[PDB]
């Protein structure tokens, strides 16, 4: 991960837009991809932490552009963007600024009632629009595939591991591989536009109108099973939990809720696997060392 002053930043855009001159810089946000900086106080400018976030960015930027007036909710509108180079898919983005804050656990249960119910019903509003959209014109690129994600996750494992975990160990890594396998709930899904990343940090609020005001991050982006946007606002004390996720299920008319809960059950026993991965792959050692403590 590469870091940037206000210095850098500055010299970036005025490359790019010499007539956009800056007055106040401040950091807004950081994810796993980029550093979000917020200029003029309307507007968000994204620069990666590396190639992976670069390519993460490109995703954004292109999804973005594709989707950006079929939803029921504002989300991030694309207002400048940076060049690709050997290093960087795309060197920055700067994206219209969505006031608002976060809609955590914390803030949901304070509000009355009949607005956390809005809120089940104006997120389950958005899924079902965000999964109904057309995806013909998206790059076969972005299709996720799951059966082919966990054995490409197998293979990463094995190759990472080999050295660090005893046979009988590893043994029991393959045989968690391989029971998932076999169940095919997994893997049977129809496929669509999914969010991915789709949790509370995410989710923008209006505490004037109790009211969602906006659905930001789309960097993790896919075509993949739209059951993956519920699962991950499922999660207890860190999430929404299982009674609000079921008020957006029920307005969404899922069909298969037993379904969801069990992938949800199989991704919670999951996460030890995906710190060793995602770990590496965008070289957190942290991750890398509490998913094998576990995994032992
Ligand atoms: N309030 C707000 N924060 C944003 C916006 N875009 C990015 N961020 C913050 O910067 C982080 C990384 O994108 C986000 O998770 C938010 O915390 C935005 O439009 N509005």
């Amino acid at each position: 991960m590469r870091t940037y002053t206000f210095d850098q930043v500055e010299k970036a855009i005025e490359q790019l837009y010499p007539d956009f001159t800056i007055n106040t810089i401040e950091i807004s946000g950081e994810g796993n991809d980029c550093i979000a900086y917020e200029i003029n106080r309307d507007f968000i400018f994204k620069f990666p932490k590396h190639s992976r976030g670069s390519t993460n960015l490109f995703n954004e930027v292109n999804i973005l552009k594709r989707i950006h007036n079929k939803l029921p909710l504002p989300i991030p509108e694309v207002v400048f963007t940076g060049m690709p180079s050997e290093t960087y898919q795309m060197s920055f983005a700067g994206f219209t600024k969505i006031k608002g804050v976060p809609l955590t656990p914390l803030l949901l249960n304070n509000l009355p009632k009949q607005s956390q119910n809005q809120a089940a019903k104006d997120l389950a509003r958005f899924l079902s629009e965000l999964h109904s959209i057309n995806i013909s014109g998206f790059k076969s690129n972005l299709v996720l595939d799951f059966r082919e994600k966990i054995n490409e996750d197998n293979k990463k494992i094995k190759k990472l591991l080999s050295r660090e975990l005893k046979g009988p160990q590893m043994k029991k890594v393959d045989d968690f591989y391989r029971d998932i396998l076999e169940n095919e709930i997994y893997f049977k899904y129809y496929p669509c536009l999914i969010h991915n990343d789709f949790s509370s940090d995410h989710i923008l609020f209006d505490t004037e109108k109790n009211t969602i005001c906006g659905i930001i991050d789309f960097g993790d982006a896919a075509i993949s099973d739209p059951d993956n946007d519920f699962i991950s606002l499922m999660e207890d004390d860190e999430e929404y939990g299982m009674e609000f996720v079921s008020k957006i299920l029920n307005h969404y008319k899922h069909k298969d809720i037993p379904t969801v809960l069990e992938k949800y059950r199989m991704k919670e026993k999951y996460w030890s696997f995906e710190k060793i991965i995602y770990g590496k792959e965008y070289g957190y050692m942290d991750w890398y060392e509490e998913g094998l403590n576990e995994i032992r």
